[PDB]
DNA sequence: TAGACCTGGAC
DNA sequence: CGTCCAGGTCTA
C-alpha cells in the first residue's frame, strides 16, 4: 500500500478530484497519442509521469478526474498543486464547445468525433516539448518514447522512485548543452538527433540568450514563433509547428506529416492546388486547408483525427 | 527537387 | 532477411 505506484482503491486518501466528465477529457486518447511522451498507464487505467516537476499518477471516473502526488509525509494534493493539473489540460478550454463547432462546419468531423471524445491538447513546457520532437523526426511514437525516457534518466534530475521506475525531471538547457551529450546520446540510441539535441542546446544559450528566447515566443505570434524555432538544428516546419501547437499557445498550429497527408486525401478528396506531392509548399497549403476549414483552433481539431486514426 | 540518415518493429 | 515506415530535416 506505501509502495509501488497507487491506485483510486489501494490510497483513497492520497487522492483528490477535479470536476471533469469524460467528454472533456479521457486520458486513454490523450497522454499516449504522441502530444508527450512521459506518461505510461502503469496498473489499468492509472496513468503515472512528470508534471510540473513533481510525479502524479491519474485516473478518471465518468465526471472525475482522480490525481495523487509523490512529493514527505504523503497527503491528497492541495488546491495549488491540482491547479498545476488543470493548467497542464488547458481545462477552462471547453471540447463540448469546440466539438461542437467543428461538427457544423465539417459533417467528416461530426461522424469521427462522435466516437472520439475528450482529445484535448496538453500545454507542454518548451523545453521538454522541443527536445522530444527533436527526437520525433523520422520516427514512431514507440521508440521517441524510450529515446525520450533515456535522455531523462541520464540527464534530467532525479525525482522519485516507485516500485522499479525511477522518474528524473526533463534536461535543463545547462545540461543538454553540456560537453559530450552527443556522444552520451548516440550510446543511448539518440542517432544522428543526438547532434540536433546539443547543437540546439548549445545554440539557444550561446546564440539566443537563453531560456528566455523560447519562453517569449509564448507572447510572440504563432509565426513569428515558428519562423524563430525554425533557425535551431533539427527543427523543421513539423516539429516547430508540433511546438507551436503543444507549447507555445499556437492552437491554429497545424502539423503535417504522412498521416494528415493520408487523411487529407481519404477523408476530403483533398490534393494541391498551387508539386503534387509532400512538399514544403504542399504542405503550406494543407495546413492552410484545415485553417481555413476548422478555424483558430485547427490543430486541436487534427488531434481529434489524428489520436482517432487507428 | 532527390537521396542520406539512426533505429527497430512490421511486413 | 532485405525492405518499409515512423508525428522529418538537411543538403547537392
Ligand atoms: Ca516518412
Ligand atoms: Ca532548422
Amino acid at each position: 500500500s506505501e509502495f509501488g505506484h497507487r491506485t483510486l482503491a489501494s490510497t483513497p486518501a492520497l487522492w483528490a478530484s477535479i470536476p471533469c466528465p469524460r467528454s472533456e477529457l479521457r486520458l486513454d486518447l490523450v497522454l499516449p497519442s504522441g502530444q508527450s511522451f512521459r506518461w505510461r498507464e502503469q496498473s489499468p487505467a492509472h496513468w503515472s509521469g512528470v508534471l510540473a516537476d513533481q510525479v502524479w499518477t491519474l485516473t478518471q471516473t465518468e465526471e472525475q478526474l482522480h490525481c495523487t502526488v509523490y512529493r514527505s509525509q504523503a497527503s491528497r494534493p492541495t488546491p495549488d498543486e491540482l491547479e498545476a493539473v488543470r493548467k497542464y489540460f488547458q481545462l477552462d478550454v471547453t471540447l463540448a464547445q469546440l466539438y461542437h463547432h467543428w461538427g457544423s462546419v465539417d459533417s467528416h468531423f461530426q461522424e469521427v468525433a462522435q466516437k472520439f471524445q475528450g482529445v484535448r491538447l496538453l500545454r507542454q513546457d518548451p523545453i521538454e516539448c522541443l527536445f522530444s520532437f527533436i527526437c520525433s523526426s523520422n520516427n514512431n511514437i514507440a521508440r521517441i518514447t524510450g529515446m525520450v525516457e533515456r535522455l531523462c534518466q541520464a540527464f534530467g534530475p532525479r525525482l522519485i522512485q516507485l516500485d522499479d521506475v525511477t522518474y528524473h525531471g526533463f534536461p535543463s538547457l545547462q545540461a543538454l548543452a553540456g560537453p559530450e551529450v552527443e556522444a552520451h546520446l548516440r550510446k543511448l540510441g539518440l542517432g544522428y538527433r543526438a547532434r540536433y539535441v546539443s547543437a540546439s542546446a548549445r545554440a539557444i544559450l550561446e546564440e539566443q540568450g537563453g531560456l528566455a528566447w523560447l519562453q517569449q515566443l509564448r507572447e510572440s505570434s504563432y509565426e513569428e514563433a515558428h519562423k524563430a524555432l525554425c533557425i535551431l538544428p533539427g527543427v523543421g516546419t513539423k516539429v516547430a509547428d508540433c511546438i507551436c501547437l503543444m507549447a507555445l499557445d499556437k492552437p491554429q498550429a497545424v502539423p503535417v506529416d504522412v498521416h494528415m497527408w493520408h487523411i487529407a486525401q481519404r477523408d476530403y478528396s483533398w490534393h494541391p492546388t498551387t508539386a503534387k506531392g509532400p512538399c514544403p509548399q504542399t504542405n503550406k497549403e494543407l495546413g492552410n486547408f484545415f485553417r481555413s476549414l476548422w478555424g483558430p483552433y485547427a490543430g486541436w481539431a487534427f488531434a481529434v483525427l489524428f489520436s482517432a486514426d487507428l
